[PDB]
């Protein structure tokens, strides 16, 4: 077909694009697209070719294989392990992957609770019972333990919703390069901060590590390490943290179900991420070869974007896809990816999220969305779902 323009698509591409996506769906698996950003890509769709591409070796994410060039800012922060394929992927997993193991993300527990209760506390202040939910908690309470975790002073994290801003929703092209160039010097003087100070947190354990074996770990791999901690774990728990509630909230049903049983909110959590998580498109993909894919032909070096949002609507492998339930089998779900880049951080953003979800419904009696849906405003970018704000209301 022609090339299908998005961004000349209405806000309602943005606030709800799961028929578009299943319309490219039912002509084939891979189609060429324009954002509203305004670059050319393709986007596969379907629930069997989405799992597929994720875990399949011919689609690299290391930019040395892309046909679209970086600008400076951007190109010196590139080593990371998300934008890598094996062996430098597997190299760089190594050094984090024992931090971030079920047993050991569960040690944070105690912490973690320490943070939603105070947030939640200070929120339940508020006068007249109502609240910014992203203002309150689905946004402070990620940056405040991954900034805990890596050894981000008190004062210099409000930044950081500056800067993930400008990635997600920018005034202008020119503001992102600026940001990244202000977060890329801001990581190198932490950094520096760290040498020789004998701190135990993650950043600090880094440091020692290129320290010791500049092999093991480069100065560039060891900025784009941090920033990649930092980024990758906190623009998605936020909105899945947001997005969840709002689904949550949307449909009472499920809610007074989750009330009635709290045994139930893991899965709630699991469906939370299966009906609206944040990771609408996984994160770029490369083709080195030609591929073909029902006779589509993507060639080398093409952006390919794997449509998670869609192939978690494919009734053949989700039933009846647009309910949201609680009970589902939601195994097999993709948006935590599927492959060697499934998610590092997943048992954390779990932790996190099911102790929000929980608090948020044992403290908030009659807990309740503050406007209408259509009333909500949802980031237009094709990659992140998520929301402007969030209003709620309680009793009280
Ligand atoms: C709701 C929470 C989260 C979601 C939905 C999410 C989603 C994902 C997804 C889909 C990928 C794979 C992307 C791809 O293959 O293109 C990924 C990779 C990754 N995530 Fe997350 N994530 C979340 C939380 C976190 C957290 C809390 C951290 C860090 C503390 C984190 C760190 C990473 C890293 C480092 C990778 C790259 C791993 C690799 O290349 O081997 N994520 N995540
Ligand atoms: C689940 C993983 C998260 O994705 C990222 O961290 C990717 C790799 C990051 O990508 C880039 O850094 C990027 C993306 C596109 C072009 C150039 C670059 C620069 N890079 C080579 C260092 C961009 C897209 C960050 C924004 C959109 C975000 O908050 C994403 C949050 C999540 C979706």
């Amino acid at each position: 077909p022609p090339v299908l323009d998005l961004g000349a698509l209405g806000q309602d591409f943005a606030a709800d694009p799961y028929p578009t996506y299943a319309r490219l769906r039912a002509e084939g698996p891979a189609h060429r697209v324009r954002t509203p950003e305004g670059n050319e890509v393709w986007l596969v769709v379907g629930y069997d070719r989405a799992r597929a591409v994720l875990a399949d070796p011919r689609f690299s994410k290391d930019w040395r294989n892309s046909t679209t060039p970086l600008t400076e800012a951007e190109a010196a922060l590139n080593h990371n392990m998300l934008e890598s394929d094996p062996p430098r992927h597997t190299r760089l997993r190594k050094l984090v992957a024992r931090e971030f193991t079920m047993r050991r993300v569960e040690l944070l527990r105690p912490r973690v609770q320490e943070i939603v209760d105070g947030l939640v506390d200070a929120m339940l202040a508020a006068p007249d019972g109502r609240a910014d939910l992203m203002e309150s908690l689905a946004w402070p309470l990620p940056i405040t333990v991954i900034s805990e975790l890596l050894g981000v002073p008190e004062p210099d994290r409000a930044a950081f919703r500056v800067w993930t801003d400008a990635f997600v929703f920018p005034d202008d092209p020119a503001q992102a390069q600026t940001a990244m160039a202000e977060m890329s010097g801001y990581l190198s003087r932490l950094i520096d901060s760290k040498r020789g100070q004998d701190g135990e947190d993650l950043l600090s354990a880094l440091v020692r590590t290129s320290d010791e074996d500049g092999s093991r770990l480069t100065s560039e791999e060891l900025l784009g390490m941090a920033h990649i901690l930092l980024v990758a774990g906190h623009e998605t728990t936020v909105n899945l943290i947001a997005n969840g509630m709002y689904a949550l909230l949307s449909h009472p049903d499920q809610l007074a179900a989750l009330r009635a049983d709290m045994t139930l909110l893991d899965g709630a959590v699991e469906e939370m991420l299966r009906y609206e998580g944040p990771v609408e498109s996984a994160t770029y993909r490369f083709p080195v070869e030609p591929v073909d894919l029902d006779g589509t032909v993507i060639p080398a070096g093409d952006t390919v974007l794997v449509v998670l949002a869609d192939a978690h609507r494919t009734p053949e492998r989700f039933p009846d896809p647009h309910r949201f339930d609680i009970r589902r089998d939601t195994a097999g779900h993709l948006a935590f990816g599927h492959g060697i880049h499934f998610c590092i951080g997943a048992p954390l953003a779990r932790l996190e999220a099911r102790i929000a979800v929980r608090a948020l419904l044992e403290r908030c009696p009659d807990l309740a969305l503050d406007v209408s849906p259509g009333e909500l405003v949802w980031y237009p970018n094709p990659m992140i779902r998520g929301l402007k704000a969030l209003p709620i209301r309680w009793r009280r």
